[PDB]
């Protein structure tokens, strides 16, 4: 003949099968997207690595050189021509003696 529906520690067994039924039910509830949304073969990688300097790379690097003695005429043409702010003073009133001249 079994003991009663009615003990503490029956009632405390039944108290942890309900916590856990309340775990099984918030943790359901929150809804996580499941395993493999990317694919199960997406294997580990490593950043970029940007390349680096070769021949075709430095003859490049001898015509920038060039393009630099050039880009030194753009540079004072860039003052003449793509700088576009208005003067000071007047060509010949900056000439004045009894002031310092200021370009």
């Amino acid at each position: 003949m079994e003991t009663t529906n009615g003990t503490e520690t029956w009632y405390e067994s039944l108290h942890a099968v309900l916590k856990a039924l309340n775990a099984t039910l918030h943790s359901n509830l929150l809804c996580r997207p499941g395993p493999g949304l990317g694919p199960d073969n997406q294997t580990e990688e490593r950043r970029a690595s940007l390349p680096g300097r070769d021949d075709n790379s430095y003859m490049y690097i001898l015509f920038v050189m060039f393009l630099f003695a050039v880009t030194v005429g753009s540079l004072i043409l860039g003052y003449t021509r793509s700088r576009k702010v208005d003067k000071r003073s007047d060509p010949y009133h900056v000439y004045i003696k009894n002031r310092v001249s200021m370009i």
